[PDB]
């Protein structure tokens, strides 16, 4: 795998632009917030981009027409945090780990791979954490990665 230094917010922009047309067609309200424009990490850019894509795809599918999506990025000094929130029904306790299992899906033509791929990339590849909470009238997926891979 290739690791590079890049601005994580520029990557989020790239993912927004990828989805921009779907978001418009579905009349989804998309919101973005950051506490540091210059959110630089050393990470596997293609794979982190894939995490963002998988989460944003799930958010669109969960929120549906006229829904709402918010992405927040936060500089936490030795690590960065990205949150992808959508308005929609909550995830029950009994599924909060199961949703990350390969092939688990509640969708008719679901792969059930989006989140298992996310977990592999964030946790195994980057040494980070990914989890979900129910917040407001919706669901947030949060990941954190170190700004630089942790020296052994
Ligand atoms: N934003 C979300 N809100 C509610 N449920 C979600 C969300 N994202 C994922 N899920 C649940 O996690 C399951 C697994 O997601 P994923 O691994 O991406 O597979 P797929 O999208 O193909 O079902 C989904 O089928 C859904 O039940
Ligand atoms: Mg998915």
């Amino acid at each position: 795998m290739e690791f590079t230094e890049f601005n994580l917010n520029e990557l989020i922009r790239e993912v927004y632009v990828l989805f921009e047309e779907k978001i418009r067609k579905m009349n989804i309200d998309f919101c973005f917030e950051t506490d540091n424009e210059d959110l630089r990490v050393e990470a596997d850019r293609t794979r982190i981009k894939q995490v963002l894509i998988n989460l944003v795809q799930n958010a669109i599918e969960a929120t549906g027409e006229n829904g709402k999506i918010k992405i927040t990025s936060e500089d936490m000094y030795t690590k960065v945090r990205v949150s992808v929130w959508n308005s929609g029904p909550p995830i029950p306790e009994e599924l909060k780990e199961k949703i990350f299992s390969p092939f688990f899906t509640t969708k008719t033509q679901g792969t059930g791979l989006g989140l298992s791929i996310c977990r592999k990339i964030i946790e195994d590849e980057h040494g980070g954490k990914i989890w979900t909470e129910n917040r407001e009238n919706g669901v947030v997926f949060i990941f954190e990665i170190p700004k630089t891979p942790e020296k052994r």
